[PDB]
This record gives C-alpha cells, sequence and structure tokens, in this order.
DNA sequence: TAAGTTCCTATTC
DNA sequence: TTTAAAAGAATAGGAACTT
DNA sequence: TAAGTTCCTATTC
DNA sequence: TTTAAAAGAATAGGAACTT
DNA sequence: TAAGTTCCTATTCTTTAAAAGAATAGGAACTT
DNA sequence: TAAGTTCCTATTCTTTAAAAGAATAGGAACTT
C-alpha cells in the first residue's frame, strides 16, 4: 500500500520526487504530491520524528481530499491537523521558491455546505441505547457472549474463518481489549504464568497499542460451555504465524499474532449475521462489542474499580509525570480477575471474597495432574510459541 | 409557524429562495429574508450542523430587528452574535457578489451620559424579583405549605377540568423534580417504569433527553405523605390529557429513534404563566418577567439549601459540575421529599416518622394482587403508550386509597 | 467624612467641580480632585453601579498616593485598580479635552529596580504559628475565651465600653462571625426560634455582610460560668442603638447594633491588655479572633461539615448559577451547633449523637417555666427589638 | 561560590560592577559580565523577585556559554530563557547607551536538513536507561529484595562509618517517604514530632518546606517489620552526623523565621551519587546521568503502582493533584510490612506474626523517668524534641 | 591509595 | 516540575484630639 | 366572557 | 446555561476483486 | 490623664467572566 | 454465490503542550 511504499523510499528521493513535479507543472503530477506533502509536512513539524501509519493515512487523506492548485500563479493549499501553519508554509517554499503555499487548519464554502444539506435532506447514541437493551433484557453477559460466538459457528464459510472470527471475538472479550491489542501480540512471549484461583494462565505481550502502553493478553481455562484455551487450540491450528507488518517510517518483533485484515472480514461477518440488533446500526461497535461487554460485565458484577487495569486506559489517580517517567512496570490485572472471568468461583459484594462455586473440576488440582507432544499438535507455531506453553496447552486439550 | 416552516424547506430551496430576493431588488422581497438570513449565518459558522428551534427563533427576532438595506447600492446589514464578521461577509457575497454586506456584533460608555443618569436617580422589576423571592420564603410558611397555597390557587380559577388537572400536575411535578417546564414537558411518555427505592418500595420514573443543556436526565413520581400526592395528581393527570406528538425542533432531518410522544403541550406554558399570573397566590407572581412556571425550580433549589442538602442540589435540578450516559437522583432524596421521613443533620441519615402508615409496606400489597389488568382501563389514553406495569401500579395505589 | 461628603452632593455637581479644577489650572485646585476622579474612575468602568464605602475609601488614597501632574503640558497621571486603562482614560478626556490623562494599573525600569533592591538589602507566618501555639497547648478553647474575656473586665476605663468589649468579643465567637457580622446586626430583626435542644434561642440577622450573603446572629443560654444571655442583657443595658450608617452612593435597615468604631477601640483595648502573646503581634488577628477560635473549636470537636455554614464562607457544593439566581433563603445553622456550643451537650463522634451532660438544670425545661416587664429593663431598646424577645431575656436574667 | 559571592554583594555594588566592565572595554572585563548579567536579566523580567540559587546556576551557564560580543561596534549578545527579548534588551542599554543588545531565546528546523538527516538514518537519553529501569524490577527480586541489596552495597565499600551511615540512612530515608534528595536534605530537623497512627502505635513525623515546587511535606521514620528497619538507620544516622546550618538558596536575604538548621549537607548527594554509581548493585547504576539518589524515589512510586494503591501516589510523593496535605494512615501500615493490602476488601491486614508494632509502642510509652534519650544522641540534643529522641532511645534499647 | 568534598556544567523532572 | 492574578471589600494601625 | 391559544418578541438562565 | 480543543492513532465502511 | 474617637492609610482577606446558545415570560389578536 | 480481501476513506476514540524554573547527575581538580 502507499505508505508501505513511503517507506520503501529512500528520504532524499522523496524530496527529490516532490520537487520535479513542480517542475514542469502538471496536473497529473502535482494532484499526486499528496503521499510526499503528508511526509514532508509531519517530518518539518516534528523534525525527523518517525511517523505511524495510522496517522500518515489519515492525513494522506485529508491532504488528497483539500488539495487544490493554480499552475499560472504557482498557488498550491491544503488542510492538515496544525496551528502553526506559518512555519509550515515557509518550510515548504524553502523546498520550491517559485511557489506560494497555504495551509489551512483542519479543524467553508456555502454551495457545499448547501448541497451538502441538501444531500442530507434526502436521507452514536442510538448504538448505546441498543447495547443498553442488548443486556437490560432476558440473557446476561455470558449468555449473550455465547450467542454471539455462536453467530459464526455456522456462517463462516472456511474453518480458518470460523475459527477466527471465535477466537477474536473471546479473545477481546476476555482481555477486554481492542481489535489491535490481540492482533499485534508478540507470538514469541506467550509465557505459563500463576494465578492463585487457577494455577496458571497464559499470558502473552503486546506493545504497539493505540496509546503506546504494552499490555498483556491473557488466555485461561473457564468453567462451562465457553473455554478460552480451546478456541486458543482450534485458532493455534489453522491459522499459522504472521509477519510483523512495518508500521512506521524508521529503520524488532518478527511476528504478530493475527492479520491486520482479519477485522475487515470479521466486521463485514459480524454485520451479516447480526446475532443482534445493535450489530445492524452503521458505524455501531463491531470488533470492539467484545471491549464493551466486559466493561458492562464488569460493571454489573460490581468490580468497575478493575476495568481501567483491565482494559488500559491511562490511570489518571496517579500524576502524569509519576507514570510517564518513575513506573517502570506494565500494571498488572489482579489476580482475582481471571478467577471470576473464569467462572470457577463468584464475587461476594460484601465478603469481598471470590467463592469457589463446588463444580466438582477444581481449576488448580487439574493443573497438578497437568504439570506432573505440543510441537506436533501446533506444527505452525512450534519454534515461536514457547514450547513450555505449547505443552500446557496440548495437554489441557487431551486430558478432557 | 415560521421554524416548522424552515425545517419543511430544502436546502437548495432555501438557498434559491434568498438569492430570488436579490434579483428584481424589492423592499419587500429583501425585507423578508430574516429567516433564510438566520439559516445561512447559522450553517456557514458552524458548517451545516443543525440548529435548534428556539435559537432559530432568537437569532431570527435579532436579525429581522436590525435588518436594514439600501437597494441603490447594494448594501445590506444586519446584527449577529459573532465576532468573525468578516468570514461571514464574505460568505454572503460570494453567493450574491452584487451585494455588499455588513454584520454588526449583537455583543460589542459616555461619561456625560453616566453622570446625568446618575443625577437622575440621586433625585429618585428585576432587582425587585429577586427581593420577592427571599421574601416569600422569609415570612412564616414552609416550603410545602407554600406548595399546596399555589396549586390550591388554581383549584377553582381554572375554566376547565383539562386545564385544572394541567397546571396543578405541571407544578407540583416541577417541583417535586426541580425541572424546568421543558424538562416536564419533553419527557418521552414510553420510558415510565417503576423502580425500586429502599425508603418508598418503588418510584416511577421517566426520561428526558431534549434538555435545555441537553443532558439527559429522568423525571419521578412517588407517593408522598400529607394532603399534596404526587401519584394522585400524577393520576388526575393522565386522566384528563393525553400523548403529545414530539414536536420537531431542529432543522436536521433525523426521523430515526426520536421519541414519538411528549408528555405535555407546548403551549400549556403559556396558559399556565398568564393563570399564575392572573391568580397570584403571592405577590412574586405580580411581578413582571419574575418567575412563573420556574417558581417550582426555585423553590427546591431553596428547599434543599435551607435543609443543608446543596449537595443534591446539582444533580436534582441537573446543572453541570459504553451507557447512555444520564445520573439520577440519590435514594433519600425521595425520602425526604415523600415526607415520610425526615433528615437529620447530625447523622446525615434519613429518619422515617413512627406514623403508622410505612410507604413500603403499601408497596407490597399494591405488588401482591397483580394480574388485575385493570390500568388499562382507568387510563385508556396512555393504554398502549405508557407501561403497562406501571398503568396498574398507579391505578390499584389509587384505588387501594 | 470625604465619602460621607460624596454621597451628599449631586452626580451633576461632582463632574461640575471637577471640570472647574481644571479651568483656572492651579495646583491647590488640581491636587484635590483625588476623592471625584476616583467616584468618575469608578461610575465609568462600572457604569452608574453605586461604589462601597470601603471600596472608595482604599481606591481614593491610591488615587491620592499616586496623583501628579503638569498644568503647564495639561498632563495628568495617577493609580487605579484597572487592566482598561486606555479606555478610562479617554473617558476622563471628554470631559477635559484639554488634558492628557495616563492611568496605571496598580498591582519597569532598572535603576528603579536596583535602588528598590539596594534598599530592601539593608533592612503573616509568624501570627499562624502564635495561633497553632494558643490553641495546640494546656488551656482549652472555652478556658482561653473566658481569659479574654475576662481581660477587660477591669482594664475598661467605663461600663459601657467593658460592656461592649465583652459583648463583641463572645458575640463574635459564638456565631463565628466577623465585627461587621455582629456590627451591622439589624436590632429590629430579634426573633424567638425553637431548638430541639435548649428549648429558644434568639436569632438576629445581618443583610450588610462582606461577601453581601445575608446571615444570621445568635445568643442563648450556656452552662458554666459564660453565659451569652448575661453578656447580650448587659449589652442591651449600656448601649444605645445606632443610626445605620449610608455604606454606598446609593435600601432600607434604620438601625445597626454597633458603632462602626467599636472595632478601633475594641483592638486597641485587646491589644493592650494583651491577655496572649498573639495579641501583641502587629496586624495579627484582633477582632477577628473570635472567628479563629470557633473555627478551630469545631475543627478540633470533629464537627468541620458545620464550619461553612456557621461562619458563612461560599457555599462550592452548588452551581454558582444555582447559588446565584435560585437559591432564595439563608441556609440554617444546624440544630446541634448551638446544643454543643451551649455545653449543656457534648457531641460524640462515633454514636454522632447529642449527648445532653447531667447537669440539674435542664435547658429545655427552664425555657417552659419562663414562657408559662421586659420593656421595663431594655428602655433604649424599647419598640426596637421584639417585646417578645425583651421579654424572655427579661425572664431569663431575673429568673436566675 | 559565584552564588553566595552574588548573594553578598550589594545590589547597587552589582550594577556598578557590571557598568565598569564596558568603561574601558576589555576582553577580560565583558567576558565574566555572566554572572551580574544573569542578574540583571532577572531582575528585570521579575521586578525585584529575588532569584534561587540553582536557577541563578542554571542560567548564569546559559549565558556564559552564549555570551560573545565585539568591543569595536559595542554589541553585545546571549541566550535566557526568555520570550519578550526586547523588553530586557531596551533594559539592558538603558543601563549602557553605548551598546547594543541582543537576547536569543534559549528555546528555539531547516527541512533540507531534517532531510538529509533522515536520508541519513534511512541507511543504518533515558532510552537505555529507562530499559534498565524496566529489567530491574522485571527480574526476580522484589521492591523490599532490591530495596536490601542496595542498601547492603554500602555497608562495606564506604571508607568511613559516618559515610556508610549517611549512605544507608539516605536511601532508605528518600524510599520510605518517595521524596528527591532535597525532601531529605532539606528537613527542618526542629520539627521532628511523634505523631499517632491506628496501625502502628506511632511514627516518627518531620517537615520540610523548600521543597522543589515550594510545596512543604512531611518526611516519616517508622518501625518496620523485617531486616530493613528505618528507626534503626535513623538511629544510626543521629548518632554519626550532626545537624547542618541551613544555607542560603535565594537573593531574598529576608531576615526572620527561615529554620536555621537542615537535616543533611548539600554535597552529601555527590558522594552518594559517586558512592552508588562505583558499587553499582544493579546495572541500572552504571548508565550515565541514570537515576541515582532519586532511585528510591522511583522505586516507591513502582510499589505503590505494582501493589495497586496509585491513589495514594500523588499525596505519598507530593505531585500536583485537584494546611499541607498528609500521608493516609493505611500506607504506612503497608510499608512497614506488619499489615498486608487486600485488593478484594482494600483493607489493610496485619500478619499474624506475634510482634504486633502497636503494642510494642505502648510498653515504650510507660516506663518513663528516662530523659536517656538526649544522652545517646547527644548532638541533636535541644535540637530534636526530647519526646522523640526518647522514643528512638527506647524502641532501640528495648529490641 | 582513593572515597570524599568543592564548585561549576550538563541533564532531567 | 508546574501552572489564579487581582478586583473589590473587610480589618488593622497611625496619630492628633477628646473626654 | 374571559380563560386558553397561537406565534412571535423580550428577558433571563 | 455553559465553559478542553484537537492532535494523533484506532476501528468502521465502501466497493471492486478473489476465491 | 490615657482610654476612647476620628478619619484616613496600610494590610489582609473572599470571590472571580464573557458571550454564543437555548430557555422561559410577555404582548396581542384570536378562539372557544 | 457471496464470504473474504484489498486498500483507501470515514468515524470514533484516547490523552494532552511548551517552556520557564528548580532539582539531580557528572567533570575535574582538590583532600582528608
Amino acid at each position: 500500500s502507499q505508505f508501505d511504499i513511503l517507506c520503501k523510499t529512500p528520504p532524499k528521493v522523496l524530496v527529490r520526487q516532490f520537487v520535479e513535479r513542480f517542475e514542469r507543472p502538471s496536473g497529473e503530477k502535482i494532484a499526486s504530491c499528496a503521499a510526499e506533502l503528508t511526509y514532508l509536512c509531519w517530518m518539518i513539524t516534528h523534525n525527523g520524528t518517525a511517523i505511524k501509519r495510522a496517522t500518515f493515512m489519515s492525513y494522506n487523506t485529508i491532504i488528497s481530499n483539500s488539495l487544490s492548485f493554480d499552475i499560472v500563479n504557482k498557488s498550491l493549499q491544503f488542510k492538515y491537523k496544525t496551528q502553526k501553519a506559518t512555519i509550515l508554509e515557509a518550510s515548504l517554499k524553502k523546498l520550491i521558491p517559485a511557489w506560494e503555499f497555504t495551509i489551512i487548519p483542519y479543524n467553508s464554502d456555502i454551495t457545499d455546505i448547501v448541497s451538502s444539506l441538501q444531500l442530507q435532506f434526502e436521507s452514536n447514541s442510538h448504538s448505546k441505547k441498543m447495547l443498553k437493551a442488548l443486556l437490560s433484557e432476558g440473557e446476561s453477559i455470558w449468555e449473550i457472549t455465547e450467542k454471539i460466538l455462536n453467530s459464526f459457528e455456522y456462517t463462516s464459510r472456511f474453518t480458518k474463518t470460523k475459527t477466527l472470527y471465535q477466537f477474536l471475538f473471546l479473545a477481546t472479550f476476555i482481555n477486554c481489549g481492542r481489535f489491535s491489542d490481540i492482533k499485534n501480540v508478540d507470538p514469541k512471549s506467550f509465557k505459563l504464568v500463576q494465578n492463585k484461583y487457577l494455577g496458571v494462565i497464559i499470558q502473552c505481550l503486546v506493545t504497539e497499542t493505540k496509546t503506546s502502553v504494552s499490555r498483556h493478553i491473557y488466555f485461561f481455562s473457564a468453567r462451562g460451555r465457553i473455554d478460552p484455551l480451546v478456541y486458543l487450540d482450534e485458532f493455534l491450528r489453522n491459522s499459522e504465524p504472521v509477519l510483523k507488518r512495518v508500521n512506521r517510517t524508521g529503520n524488532k518483533q518478527e511476528y504478530q499474532l493475527l492479520k491486520d485484515n482479519l477485522v475487515r472480514s470479521y466486521n463485514k461477518a459480524l454485520k451479516k449475521n447480526a446475532p443482534y440488533p445493535i450489530f445492524a446500526i452503521k458505524n455501531g461497535p463491531k470488533s470492539h462489542i467484545g471491549r464493551h461487554l466486559m466493561t458492562s460485565f464488569l460493571s454489573m458484577k460490581g468490580l468497575t474499580e478493575l476495568t481501567n487495569v483491565v482494559g488500559n486506559w491511562s490511570d489518571k489517580r496517579a500524576s502524569a509525570v509519576a507514570r510517564t517517567t518513575y513506573t517502570h512496570q506494565i500494571t498488572a490485572i489482579p489476580d482475582h480477575y481471571f478467577a471470576l472471568v473464569s467462572r470457577y468461583y463468584a464475587y461476594d459484594p460484601i465478603s469481598k471474597e471470590m467463592i469457589a462455586l463446588k463444580d466438582e473440576t477444581n481449576p488448580i488440582e487439574e493443573w497438578q495432574h497437568i504439570e506432573q507432544e505440543g510441537s506436533i499438535r501446533y506444527p505452525a507455531w512450534n519454534g515461536i510459541i514457547s514450547q513450555e506453553v505449547l505443552d500446557y496447552l496440548s495437554s489441557y486439550i487431551n486430558r478432557r
């Protein structure tokens, strides 16, 4: 894609190509400066600091949509997310003195506004009210989860896809993370970590998150119909490692858990199977549904205090400076969080305790037996995902 | 009304009509651009963002009053609530290049004047309004006593039952919720629900979305001890007024969601104010431009203050400090306003009054025999609109008493 | 005083007199424009809004100290608490076009700065620490109160003064109010109000307070050697009604409780008798001691919640719009406040209750007997202070 | 030092000396105006407001490094942290009309440069520091384990007892209070008090006023369970170091109040850092410009975060948030280690370990008639509250 | 010996 | 690190007279 | 009959 | 009445191809 | 007398805005 | 088939600046 290409082009070459466009003034040539113009405007306002894919993408669009120019008077303007327009205009000019630039703050023309209105005239909150309904009716969060999960069971056209959809969904719910949170997981960071309520849980790491604050992603045995480890198994056995896509203009992590485009097909599917009204609403949550469900679950269950941590929201109860530079360790999802989500335990608002449900299978005890042929079951991830892990999962699976 | 019409006219048509006015320059034609000019100036400064009724109304007036023009020199000016006049003038011109526009800031001191003015005062309605309000609560009567009085002032002056019902309902409604007329008026009748309350058993709760500051809030109704009972007036209301189709109140064309009904009629306020004005159960109500339908809101604000519960004011009155965000009122608020309990400043808890009648218990009895879908019989007008579960509760409560 | 005179002069006359000063340019004449110049600058920046005494006083001084002028070049300047100097200068000029004005913001040049420093180089916190000591030591608040109170008992040169000092002091303490709070009480507003702990208490009203937020002042029977009603009695029988002084270039209230100058005489006394170190410190609290003491009492007793109300400090729990426009009734001093300060009861931080002290005289019961002549004991306030009140006090007194 | 001298020189004298430099235009003379030029530029932009040591120091350097001039054209320029350069230049000139001044903003981008720079990177500070810090806590050891290690790294490397005492005291001190060096150093020794705390009986509390952000805060010392005990290091400290006369740190020269004593010596930090640097009990400490004395602060910030108690961070560490505030009771409960925090209930739980600090306080508070505190800590006798010196003295022997 | 200081300069919060 | 300055309205004090 | 309405304008929050 | 605007970095959607 | 007053001046508190937007209150001629 | 992909564009999150001040860390030449 354009961005990948930008990343492949040498700085001087970019600047080079940008100038050539203005030597033999052509509409064909000036009309495409967009991508380059983006890179330049950024590099200027940030002094060589690399630019991230998404950002380049957004801005490129913004410029491309607003770009306009007069070849005769050598004047070109466009919109950009900035407030020090002048400084930028000056810079651009030094590069092409013969021209006049005019950067317009992103943040109009009547006839446009009008037609736009005249258009609408002929045609978020809704989704929030719909989610409320979805929840505030017959079933529970878990019941809803299973339903959504099952809506893929028969509709999917391939096994990989069915596997991917269900894995992703459940994954996003369990961790209250975004698509990108699950997608950018470094497969080589899978570990078994202890948890006083479940014996052990699988933990991996995501670094390239939205707010650039690393967090862990977990997988663990759950009681009942829905079991993460199971979907994790099905996942591993149908999808293979993905080479970490480059997401910024610069110059280490060779793999990523899912494919960047999984989200489109996922959303598209979730949209069609529409296991609930909410999913019909255009621009309504899609992949993000997982996140909202767990946020609600925690609330409804009376544990909002965990939400921020589980979901990874910069915590404001601590001075920014105190976080930015005096804290050196990815905050921990508290032990009991998993206890609850695993369903082998319940929460007593009064006794402020986890009450192990009298199910016959004890999560801890069963771990012991397992701890007391992995590389064979998951050949694709063999050599990538820790063997210690591949074994645990392999066992756990057969062990059932 | 003009606004409704604006909402019915297609964008291009509006712009169209606005231009035609300047083709065959006529006083008749240019003098009416007002409404259109308003729409345009807004759309420009807000980039397609819809405009609310009230706002359009205010601005339309402002322009209309200030509009002036020279057909010969093709120059037209008017006032508008803006500070980037130039940008706007430019825009207007592109639409009609042949003309010159001049937007004058709505918002933008000579000694000798000031002096003479003072020299005038030295020798011999608003600051008066606030005095009477202080007075009102300053004299003997308690808030509740005042409320009952005002309430009764409609009892024998109203010309119809509907009106008597409406006035008393509205008044008590606004007091109980410390809400504005619009708060009660824009309630979505289809949102009535029974909600539990540890002090009164249950209370009726509805929802208002189209509020002034566009911050949704709930409106409540509940059993109260004594001669004034909300549920009773709610009953009388329901049995004399009917659902009202939600009026459109902004240029958009959103035909999605948007509640289909509203609790009261937009014009109720005029007749209400007018009545409250004439019956003038108190001096305050005589003062021109003094509070009228708003009185309810001042009373509760004062009640809360005087009682030492200002912490609730902001929430109750709804002022600024994936959930469809809305904040309700604390449980004990109703406990107090219902009068079945008393507030203890020292402990800060709500204390029930050893008066035999304990509200909670009476709710139980009512909740016990259901199946008596007799609610839908007493309130036929709201049948199908207001939750049956609610219509039953009220119906029972009423008969049960 | 100058201010009173200003209030007596007609607007046009003032402006008149101000101009005459500049017709026959005289140092004598221009040097006195001060008072007038103040009035004008205010009226301008506030558009006819009346000006309060204190404010006029402060500003008059500020101008007077900074006023300077050149009769030859017709240029005059002075300092004033403003930031829109120009607007003001323009206005002044229209009144006297022949002149040039220059308003200098109240709230530079090196050589000045330097000399200033060179000056300092050669030459509040204390009082706060001293108060801490005063408190954070042996004697209790009440013990301290009695001592201070007694320090006037013999030092005073007259009975009226001894009465005034002791009344004022105890008054300010009981109500945690300033001098002005006690002084500006409308004597015609005395009432008997019920209180479920003491039977009844005397309540009066102050409107002309600093923050212009009316509040009530109380008097009540107290257990022990210090009894408000007693000092209230002694007060009433030695001082007389005071004509409400005008305090704004304007409102109705024909009388005020104390004389405006009582404070000087009071401070001066409290200063000399210095019953405590604190009172020696220049500019340290004088009449204000009473407030501080109660503020501390409430805190120390664990009842800060009452402080704001009792002392009257703008509520911050309700939007200003709400406080301003909609709140129409003075928040009420909670019932138990008096219970505590009266000393017939104690406060239990745990049980959150007032515990009546087993004293033999029940405040409530004794009220009954009294409720089951006054115009003779308090002839001066006869016709001014409610008879119902004069009787209650009269009785209570004799009844002892 | 230069700063102390500035503080000793009379205003008019300074301005005097500054002008003389320009009368007989000399490279020798103009080249030294630096310190004076600093004082002037500040006094101007702040109108007589005194200037703090550190600030003067920083600015003096900035000017000194940037100062340049032409004796022939009588033109002199330098950098300064300002944005209203002109106003300042004008002022300076009035003082020396014959000259032309040009104040250059300390804080600021040519494309072609940027580009080439990028074109360069395309082919092939804290960063490393922040990696090790992550590492530190990432590896095995717990915060407390790390603390003890660092603490012990001084035990045998120190060349004197005073120094060994100082280092260990300071370190543990900074950690317990999550304060800066200056926070511990500027404590007014005469402000020590024994305050009650429903979880440990009592704790020692002192006061610091001259803090970085000029927001006073308290510094505490208390009994802790295990090998690491603050009271113990506090004891060792008191018995080897002595009161320090509060150094003047601002050209305010206001004669009154101002505590006369400071807890530690201003230069303790250099040696401390230098030591911590060499003993490098951990990789982190090797990184140049990486945290050193500060380490204690970072540890507690992390401790609180990791423990799920960030709500306490701002208070404990003294950062701006929305009668100087003071640490919640349970904070000490936790750091003392006699109690454990329960995330689910959110209460502090004492450990069934026999030694209940509260009870042991009682015993100590009981048997009086022991002014023997003033005997163990003679140096601080008369400075540190006796009530305190007794408590510590007892506690110590009592163990 | 250096670890300690002393007194600026360089870095960081 | 951090981030509300100041208008406007009291309460002290100075000092020359009064009782 | 005048209280109630209709639809702007004037005021206030 | 109200009073954090917006840069920067995700997650939906559109639509023409692939299987 | 020197405490008690006058009448300014010097210090020290308390509380804060402006204006685009969006309601509520009033004016008049109509409606029932 | 259309579900599943590509590769942009359109919407919707998430957190916060810039720089004057004010400490802490380091450089070098001295010192106990």
